[PDB]
């Protein structure tokens, strides 16, 4: 949801 991009490198 949020984690799959936040704990990768987006927002």
């Amino acid at each position: 949801i949020k984690e799959n991009l936040k704990d990768c490198g987006l927002f």
